[PDB]
């Protein structure tokens, strides 16, 4: 294990609607994330972990606020991290067109390879291993690969390699007879019989390794209309005959692009005697903004099962499950249930309570004696008193933006900076 | 509207100048407070909020820890520490905070700057300095000395001033009592307290925070008072004879002594106060620092948590924790009962990989074990407490010094060492 | 002994306005980036004074993104405060650019908006000038102006080609001429003594010229560019006199100091050549305390074999032989070989060095190492970065050819002045 | 092969009056040096590029100016100076034993001890693997030699795995002879190592952290040199120490002679010996944005001229001229170093000196120097002469701004030499 030339001169890191509604407000990189952290800490962070210290990020539009993320938590810290935006406002677009947009700019850096993180997933990775594996096998492109179970199979690109590890056969989310034959014997990529059993198939983790020139030329020469990376670029790729090289991951991977894969994956830091995926790690931590917030208070918690981010202010309550976000106020009497509580980007000088409160206006927080189960509570949200989000009826879906908040497989998400009257019950 | 020109950052120097046994195996400035910091957090954000860049700490002796800590939390400006002792095997020690000034003014002297900001001791305060030394320009002052206004019954322990009706000081008196209390009186409306407060404290008191112009700094601790030991009580007083200009500047605002055991204890338990703490470490504008560790969210698994405050990335079981502050990585076990104490916390987090290793041992592993009942005590930093341990102090000794044993009880407090190891069942 | 309350870093945002005139000096690179003065880029100029200011929040608009420029940003800036790019089209393939000052601030309005601050101070064009723009943002304040502008003043015959404005006695301005000539011209005068030029200058200085500098109240510009004048494509020729014209208040500000226009070809090749100045430079780059900044490259000390040099300035890291060099600025990693001689030129250097290997590869080839080649003969010219002049080529314009352009022979004449492109090869002989 | 533990974590760099008047008012590692740097940057750039970042800097006493150059210059890095003298060295073991406590406290696996001044780039890299793939308890970097130099410098003998297992210093005849060595065992080629029979130890050496805590303390409690008594101390008590083949560039500047013949040694064609700018490992300094160098009327051959100077009609030959040096008009200067300024004088500060009758910074009007090292900020007059004319080699002048060392006047920093003098 050791590039030569090194990562951080020779390789450019590039970053890339079912997240809705947090994504209603802001650029979806900056979505929070764990209670301290945003989306974009994740692949920021594995490439500052992995020695690539050139990271764009391409977005729809600029934000001030991911920007001064970006700015204080690593910029300010031979690299650099700049975003690119598509539009000029922020009033869709494939994975192949979001990198092909900045091609022409992309081309100006004297760099050996591009290294590709889409989608939105909880993981560590050492990109170097990646990147080795990439170099010493001549690949063209080299794609990440995952073992998949049959069952989430037919949700990913997947493929079937040699025994170099050279993709031979990629078939895009297949299905039928098709899903059938592209299971393949996964032993060889050391796993075993018992769980090679469960897990039948090698699928594409949408992440990849892309040497300069061959990027260049798939991306305006072969395949100038393609769209999208996994379903258009790679299989055109092969088909070609280029060198198409698969990478085994054998950590844990999370997709956090849909509102309950990311519900879930943020309670499961939660889990016991280890969190599911540690964003701490004495060697290649996920950084963030350092904030100085002081430590949480509480005045009489009973917390259990929940990770406490911040500079939380908390009264006397119940929390369970849950996943408490920097600055929370929770008030008298409120009862916390397999939630998500984002937090807020500020505090309200209490002085400023009483002041809201003159005006019948609600403060930031979770009002008194209020009961959260199964929500997502975005930032700065206004939870008045004995508001009740438990769902009763278990409504599976519901476009509630007009009341501030909306409601996707069940989970009730409260929009960033909304104000839930007194009273409520959802 | 008010602005020092030349700025602060350019312009002034800022030198930052008991506590036993959790100074036994560090340098004083790193003694770790509030959770998440350590006490010299305190001078170096008190001087980087008011743009103050250029920053030495004198102190008996550095370390990596120091090091460390100084240059990841803070880095045309520096923190540089400048020591008594080189090396622990030659021991030295300062006599005093002019002495210490005076082994390093050759120093001080090779910087451009036009005043020199001297912050001795260690206090829980915020302060913007920038006001300060702007009246230190003002009244073309030689030294601008903060006072703080306090009653007849507080008055006897400190150095007090007597200003005339310019706020210009001329005269000291050290601890003063009976008939030389009484001729410290002063009418503290001079320096702004409103008239109710200026009879409630007709006292002003220096606080070991001064403003020193550069040149006046040379000539009072090289030529006029070679042999000082302390600005406070010598050098001052001694420039205020001289016919100096030595001006007084009121101070307003929490300041609390925690420079002793019950002082420091008492100060830490504070930030749990009810409505909000008398001093909260941040602030919109002018927080405190310190070092950007990334630690994760803190983890509970069953705690039931009254009026405390929980710091970074702790690790915590069933549990009751009631009227403590729980510093950075704190484990706590099954079953713990912590009351009315300061969790120092630890330095790193113990790997799976080592508990293992200690438990091929049957050694304790560090934190807080199980089923430990721990009151009125500071656990400082990486002490390993085994199961079992009971930290009440039933017979309420006050003073007892148990090193050999991992602890030391001053003012009835139990502060257990750093590092060190409480064998299960000990009952304390 | 005052200064500005909240201090600028925190309430005023900078947006410095940049990205054909200067052609070919922008042929292949981001306008922004334009070498400049031997060691920096014109982005420099404006974002220093912003720094030296005290304004760290600061935006860059200009047409298209660059490594280059992206690259000289982060290394010598980046480092609350931040300097980004903000672009107005996306590439190169799909084309796209902004009509005007007021529409480059307008398309990106709504991010402007996102921040907490006071007011927008706006440096818009290509000038070369140290300000200090918090006695600028002071004066704003104390007046309680909607609008201040940094007015130059300057006599009759130069007034003719700049915006011009009025002001009452006071100093606050009541109309614009956008470059005046006879009758309109003479109804411009003022007393300049009313912003606080000398008697002596007022009398040979009686007009007062807008320079793309002002200071927009957050809101006003909000109201103005949306609202009031959704429609305006310039800012010192619509959108400000049209504020006036709404009765806001739209207050003069005096500057006093050197300033140059380099926008032209002919104005940035007169001021690159002045720093080489007999007494003291017109401009001075380095400052005790606002110097003009760069990217720290580590260059190591020029070398020079055999130079008779006068009224010139060398960069870092060059590599000179046997040559005369004559009231010329020598951009950094200049390689000028044995008998050249360089006259009132500005060289830009190059980007890099080439070995031995390299120049003996070249010389196979048969092809130019870059610098400036043997027994050349370099005058009144611009000889961008990288570029390969082949041994014996004569740049002297006999001729006196005042517009020629010939891109496919790697230069382009603008004004009489002889620019070489970026990496244009001259092949050896050559007489231009 | 990349080091494993990295050396920015793993490995803590240690770097520790013969340039006497130079020294005279300045603490030595800040001692100018090429023009635009000073002799602490080359250490601290070798090890900066060769990927360690905790530095310890060890000197007489510290300097504000010297740790501004350092702060200002130059994540978990540092650069610190630690002072032998609170103020107003034994030897290199004494100077780490001093500190020994404060390095123990890191936890590194070596400590890479870069002593004396040497004018030379390597890659720190290779030299700690080969430690590492050796298992060495100390890994002493070897400079090949022959004969002639050789009874000049301590010499060590090795075994045929390149295992040091005798020392000598500067032997002469039969003690000599019998330290001749096979330098092929080592890596040189057949040719050179038959030119170059011998190795010397260069101050340069990698030691095993609990290693170094044994021989300071427990085994040469008592010990001064590393090179002379530490480590042959270390190999007659049977540790495995390992010699590693230095194959580049490397010059004594530790004298003043020397110093200047190095420093001159930059203005040689086509390329100078040694080379201060590089693309992948160039030495670093303050970056201080100082503008591009002005000359009014100059003829310059074989020199080299630093940052932002200020240079009117004149002659200079053969010299090194430093970042912002103001030399005014008719002035010639051979042979030279001229270690510029800390800042500029302006006009207004120019006037009233002369109303003073005092002299501004810089090479006064019609001056001819020649052979001379003009230290930082000096005053020199218009009129003089510094050319020795009776090639006096020493003299001891500090009274008058100056000194004679081997026939190379020094002018002193911030020294006056009025105008007319003649040296």
């Amino acid at each position: 294990t050791c590039l030569d030339p090194d990562a951080s001169r020779s390789v450019l890191g590039i970053i890339l609607t079912r997240l809705y509604p947090l994504t209603k407000k802001r650029a979806k990189p900056a979505v929070p994330l764990g209670a301290n952290y945003r989306l974009i800490d994740i692949p920021v962070s594995n490439c500052l972990n992995s020695n690539i210290s050139k990271i764009y990020v391409l977005t729809q539009f600029n934000s001030a606020s991911l920007n001064r993320h970006l700015s204080r938590a690593y910029a300010s810290n031979e690299g650099f991290v700049e975003v690119l935006a598509a539009q000029q406002s922020p009033e869709f677009q494939g994975t192949a067109d979001a990198v092909r947009q900045y091609l022409w700019l992309f081309e100006e850096h004297t760099v050996l390879e591009y290294l590709i993180l889409a989608g939105d997933h909880l993981y560590r990775m050492d990109y170097e291993k990646f990147i080795q594996a990439h170099r010493e096998t001549d690949a063209d492109i080299t794609v990440a690969a995952l073992p998949m179970d049959e069952k989430r199979a037919t949700a990913f690109g997947l493929m079937k390699i040699d025994e170099e590890g050279r993709i031979i056969e990629f078939a895009e989310k297949p299905q039928g007879e098709q899903l059938q034959a592209m299971k393949v014997d996964t032993t060889i990529l050391g796993l075993d019989d018992k769980r090679a059993k469960e897990m039948p198939f090698i699928a594409s983790m949408g992440i990849y390794v892309i040497s300069k020139d061959v990027m260049l030329n798939l991306l305006r020469d072969k395949f100038p209309g393609a769209n999208d990376f996994g379903s258009e670029v790679i299989p055109g790729a092969t088909s070609l005959g280029m060198r198409v090289q698969a990478y085994l991951y054998d950590g844990y991977w999370e997709d956090i692009g849909t509102i309950e894969a990311f519900y879930n994956a943020n309670l499961g830091i939660t889990k016991k005697p280890v969190p599911d995926f540690s964003f701490y790690d004495r060697s290649a931590p996920i950084y963030t903004q350092p904030r100085y917030l002081p430590p949480s208070k509480m005045l009489d918690a009973d917390v259990t099962d929940s990770v406490i981010g911040e500079g939380c202010v908390i009264k006397n309550c119940k929390i369970h499950h849950s996943v408490v976000g920097l600055r929370s106020c929770i008030s008298e009497g409120a009862i916390i249930e397999d939630s998500l509580l984002m937090g807020a980007d500020y505090y309200e000088t209490d002085a400023d309570r009483k002041l809201l409160a003159a005006k019948g206006s609600v403060p930031i927080g979770i009002g008194k004696n209020c009961h959260i189960k199964r929500a997502i509570i975005d930032k700065n949200a206004r939870i008045g008193d004995n508001v009740k989000i438990i769902n009763k009826d278990n409504v599976q879906e519901a476009a509630r933006e007009t009341d501030g908040y909306f409601i996707k497989s069940g989970i009730v998400t409260v929009i960033k900076d909304a104000l839930i009257p007194s009273g409520i019950i959802i």
